[PDB]
């Protein structure tokens, strides 16, 4: 095998999807190049993506969709040629979105389809609405939710409501979408760094392809710790996290990740590696790969992608 070098983008749709692309390059995600998408032309123009792209424009006059998915979807299939080739060639396009909107659950299908066609791996990255946003919201998600499976390789789903506590004690409503940013951010972090950057145990791209095709729908948990013991006291919170809806036991595919410095020891990562081929069922397939980020110092990061139960 000659070197080869995977090329990745994040497209955010709607305004949760632009919010979380921003809170991704605030942070540093690399090997990715970013792509924002909206109705909203005003929220697009302090989206910090590389690439913008509105949608259109005549059926909006660039105001949103006011909740509406169905006209969100006709926006983005009257763009399919502005999105197509800003996805050219890809190995790997992952959509991001919050579900129950207008344009993130309308638009999120009609570009997973696109990158599908265009023989990428295409990742969905989206959250459940709080509940507290009404049940109308709830609904529009859960149809967003079953378009997008449909369209994508493997669809991540994140229950914002189980962010609340997990959270903190008494937050508040911008916080509480700023929470909805970073898990999101997670979300594709644990993917896209072990393709972009591999620590002492490697994946290669074609690995995480294989568990990734048609996985359906799955979820994720996350955790960290510092100390001694740091290792296996994160990969514990990752596989009890409210996140992963207690899903771990009956998984058929798992992808784990373990981010820590270069500090990081390779018996650290055999007992982290030991308790999440326990904590799975036994039949089940696991892909596991280590992640270098000298910048978390003391910290060591788990995440655990649970699909197909
Ligand atoms: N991650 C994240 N999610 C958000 C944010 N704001 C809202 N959401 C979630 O995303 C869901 C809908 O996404 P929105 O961006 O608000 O709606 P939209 O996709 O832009 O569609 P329109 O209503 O037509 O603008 C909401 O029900 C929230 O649960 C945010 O700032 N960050």
């Amino acid at each position: 095998p000659h070197n080869y070098l995977a090329v990745i983008k994040v497209v955010g749709i709607g305004g949760g999807g632009v919010n979380a692309v921003n809170r991704m390059i605030e942070q540093g995600l690399k090997g990715v190049e970013f792509i924002a998408i909206n109705t909203d032309a005003q929220a697009l123009l302090m989206s910090d993506a590389d690439v913008k792209l509105d949608v259109g424009r005549d059926s909006t006059r660039g105001l949103g969709a006011g909740a509406d998915p169905e006209v969100g979807r006709k926006a983005a299939e009257d763009a399919k040629d502005e999105i197509e080739e800003l996805l050219r060639g890809a190995d790997m396009v992952l959509v991001t979105a919050g579900e129950g909107g207008g344009t993130g659950t309308g638009g999120a299908p009609v570009v997973a389809s696109i990158a599908r066609k265009l023989g990428a791996l295409t990742v969905g990255v989206v959250t459940r609405p709080f509940s507290f946003e009404g049940k109308r919201r709830s609904n529009q998600a859960e149809n967003g939710i079953a378009a997008l499976r449909e369209s994508c390789d493997t669809l991540i789903v994140i229950p914002n409501d189980r962010l609340l506590q997990m959270g903190d004690a008494a937050v508040s409503l911008m916080d509480a979408f700023r929470s909805a940013d970073e898990v999101l951010l997670n979300g594709v972090q644990g993917i896209t760094d072990l393709i972009t950057t591999p620590g002492l145990i490697n994946v290669d791209f074609a690995d995480v392809k294989g568990i990734m095709s048609g996985a359906g729908t799955a979820l994720m948990g996350i955790g960290s710790a510092r100390g001694e013991g740091r290792s296996l006291k994160a990969a514990e919170i990752a596989i009890n996290s409210p996140l992963l809806e207690a899903s771990m036991e009956g998984a058929q595919g798992v992808l784990m990740s373990i981010a820590g410095g270069s500090d990081l020891g390779l018996f650290e990562i055999n007992e982290a590696a030991s308790l999440v081929q326990d904590a799975a069922h036994p039949d089940a397939n696991i892909i596991f790969g280590t992640v270098i980020d000298d910048s978390l110092g003391d910290e060591v990061r788990v995440t655990v992608i649970a699909a197909g139960f």
